[PDB]
């Protein structure tokens, strides 16, 4: 079946619980593969030990910058950037698992999970997932976030792997 995938997460050094996620691979196979391997580290990088850099409350919590820590990194396990695979699925509300971007066919590793509907990022960003548990550490970390997307907390993916 589709991966399932977790990410264990900190603010300021304590722990908020796991996030996890369900990578459509039924969907999007070349972008739920990218997001598994960076979970499990197993091409020598990944998001254990990097943040949500950007969080938005009433929009989203964004992260997977693990080059830069700043929006502006982040690289596939493909190369750098990698194209955008389809846009089958729909921003169809909180929990939405989707590729950040910097335009058409940037896809690296930057990812977001929206807490409302992002019905305006359909057909511009891929979506590849959703959250299967942990919804309420993503609320969390929404909390910590601002209008500016700067961050209150230091928000970290401590661990992150593949369940299944
Ligand atoms: N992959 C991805 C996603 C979001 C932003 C960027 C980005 C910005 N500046 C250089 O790269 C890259």
């Amino acid at each position: 079946g589709n991966p399932l995938v977790y990410l264990d997460v900190d603010a300021n050094g304590k722990p908020l619980g796991r996030v996890v996620l369900e990578l459509k691979a039924d969907v999007v196979p070349k972008t739920a593969e990218n997001f598994r391997a960076l979970c499990t580290g197993e091409k020598g990088f990944g998001y254990k030990g990097s943040t949500f850099h950007r969080v938005i409350p009433s929009f989203m919590c964004q992260a997977g910058d693990f080059t830069n820590h700043n929006g502006t990194g982040g690289k596939s396990i493909y190369g750098s950037r990698f194209p955008d695979e389809n846009f089958t699925l729909k921003h169809v509300g909180p929990g939405v698992l989707s590729m950040a971007n910097a335009g058409p066919n940037t896809n690296g590793s930057q990812f977001f999970i929206c807490t409302i509907k992002t019905d305006w990022l359909d057909g511009k960003h891929v979506v590849f997932g959703h959250v299967i548990e942990g919804m309420d550490v993503v609320k969390k970390i929404e909390s910590f976030g601002s209008k500016s997307g700067r961050t209150s907390k230091k928000i970290v993916i401590t661990d992150c792997g593949q369940l299944s």
